[PDB]
DNA sequence: ACGCAGGTCCTGGACGAATT
DNA sequence: TAATTCGTCCAGGACCTGCG
């Protein structure tokens, strides 16, 4: 208010060039926080910080109720839910409940009947990549 | 058998909150 | 207040497991 600079790749407006030059990092990479051990880039470096443990193997958010010990926060608060029984995700279409978002998710696609994942060899086609992958395993087994 | 699909936890982009 | 940094949500994914 008032703003005239726009980014021709999102649309977001700036007030100043700088502020522009700035945003425009997040679509080119450019000077965006970079890892020192892989060298990919990060939003922010508090995301960087956070990618920076998939190189040291820690896992700082422990459950006290089994011992184990997740690399963030969120997957714990997901953990925790398996052991209280908590099943908040639910498919509309059969009822099936699910502690897990993803699995919910996951689920909810096979209501669709697309199988977008076709075996090269034979031509069979799965849902899901996984299944893909573990059934070429059996064409090289064969070989 | 092995296709199928749910269990589980890792990764990081998205976005408002908190901090500087 | 603006910019940076943070916490968190949430989407997507990889590997595991057991059932029909
Ligand atoms: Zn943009
Ligand atoms: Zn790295
Ligand atoms: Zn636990
Ligand atoms: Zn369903
Ligand atoms: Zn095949």
């Amino acid at each position: 208010g008032s703003k005239s600079f726009t980014c021709d790749q999102c649309g977001k407006y700036f007030s100043q060039k700088r502020q522009l030059k700035s945003h425009y990092r997040v679509h080119t990479g450019h000077s965006l926080p970079e890892c020192s051990h892989c060298h990919r880039k990060f939003m922010d470096v508090s995301q960087l910080k956070k990618h920076l443990r998939t190189h040291t193997g820690e896992k700082p958010f422990t459950c006290e109720i089994c011992g184990k010990s997740f690399t963030a926060k969120s997957s714990l608060q997901t953990h925790i839910r398996i052991h209280r029984g908590e099943k908040p995700y639910s498919c509309s279409i059969c009822g099936k409940c699910f502690s897990d978002s993803s699995a919910k998710r996951r689920h909810c696609i096979l209501h669709t009947g697309k199988k977008p994942f076709s075996c090269p060899e034979c031509g069979l086609q799965f849902a899901r990549l996984d299944n893909l992958k573990a059934h070429l395993k059996i064409h090289s087994k064969e070989k």
